[PDB]
C-alpha cells in the first residue's frame, strides 16, 4: 500500500469535488493509486495521453555514461510535462490547488482530475511531498512538493528527499524534476541546482538500484547552462 505524503497529517476543496464528472471520467478517478503504475491506462475510455511524442527513459542521455552517480542523472531541454517516467515533479504551494508556472502546466495537461486528487487531502507542508495520480500525462505519477520561500537551504533539501523518498517507498524507478522555488519562488537558480544535484548524488549513493534515471528538466536555457555547469 502507497505511502502518499511525505510529512504527518474546505469551501474550495468542496466546491471542485462538488463538481460533476463523467461516468468515464469517475472510473479513472476509482483507480486505486497503487494500480496506476502498471495499469493499461488505454483500457480506461476516459483516458488519453495529451502529450503526442513523450520522452521515454531510452530517449535521455545521462549527463556520464561511465560514472557511477551520473549514469543516473539527464539533463532535458523543457517542459517536466514532456516527460514519461514513473513520476515528475510539480513546484506546488501549500494550498495545492493549482496555481502559475509549472503547477499550472501540469495541471492544464494532466486536466481536471488532478486538482480533484488534490482537493482530497489539506494541501501540503513546505519541503514534504504529496503523490498523486498523473492522469492524462504520460508520466503516471506526480510528487507535487512545496519548496521554501527565498533562500531557506534545509528546506528545499527537504524537498529533494521527500520527493526520492517517496519514489523509493513506493518503488518509483525513475522522476523527472523541475527547478523547484527557483521560479516565482525565487530561490537563487544556482544555489537551488547544487541542492537538487547534491541530494540526488547524496541518494543514489545510498540507496544504488532503487532508481534507474533522474531527469532535470530546464524550462530555460539559464536553468540548462547552471545544471550543465554544475556537473563538469
Ligand atoms: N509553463 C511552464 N511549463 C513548464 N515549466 C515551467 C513553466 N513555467 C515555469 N516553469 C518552470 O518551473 C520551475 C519552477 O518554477 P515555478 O513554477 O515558478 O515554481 P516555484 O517553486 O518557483 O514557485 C511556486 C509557486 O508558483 C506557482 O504559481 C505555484 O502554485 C506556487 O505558488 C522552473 O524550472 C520554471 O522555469
Amino acid at each position: 500500500e502507497f505511502v502518499t505524503y511525505s510529512g504527518e497529517e474546505s469551501p474550495t476543496r468542496t466546491r471542485i469535488l462538488s463538481a460533476a464528472l463523467s461516468p468515464a471520467e469517475r472510473a479513472i478517478f476509482d483507480v486505486p493509486i497503487e494500480k496506476w503504475l502498471s495499469i493499461d491506462r488505454s483500457s480506461l475510455s476516459g483516458w488519453k495521453c495529451a502529450v503526442p511524442r513523450p520522452v521515454t527513459i531510452e530517449q535521455l542521455r545521462p549527463v556520464d555514461p561511465s560514472d557511477a552517480i551520473l549514469r543516473h542523472i539527464a539533463l532535458y531541454r523543457g517542459p517536466v510535462t514532456d516527460l514519461q517516467l514513473d513520476a515528475i515533479v510539480n513546484a506546488a504551494n501549500t494550498r495545492c490547488l493549482g496555481g502559475g508556472g509549472v503547477d499550472g502546466a501540469i495541471h492544464r495537461v494532466a486536466g481536471p482530475l488532478l486538482l480533484r486528487e488534490c482537493a482530497t487531502f489539506n494541501g501540503c507542508q513546505t519541503g514534504e511531498c504529496r503523490l498523486t495520480k498523473g492522469y492524462q500525462l504520460p508520466a503516471r505519477y506526480v510528487l507535487h512538493t512545496v519548496g521554501p520561500v527565498g533562500e531557506r537551504p534545509d528546506m528545499l533539501r527537504k524537498c529533494y528527499r521527500s520527493i526520492l523518498s517517496l519514489a523509493l517507498k513506493n518503488g518509483l524507478r525513475s522522476i523527472g524534476f523541475c527547478c523547484v522555488s527557483t521560479g516565482v519562488y525565487g530561490y537563487p537558480l544556482l544555489p537551488a541546482t547544487r541542492i537538487a544535484l547534491g541530494e540526488t548524488r547524496k541518494f543514489l549513493e545510498e540507496h544504488g538500484g532503487a532508481l534507474d534515471m533522474c531527469c532535470f528538466a530546464c524550462f530555460q536555457e539559464d536553468e540548462y547552462k547552471t545544471y550543465e555547469k554544475c556537473v563538469g
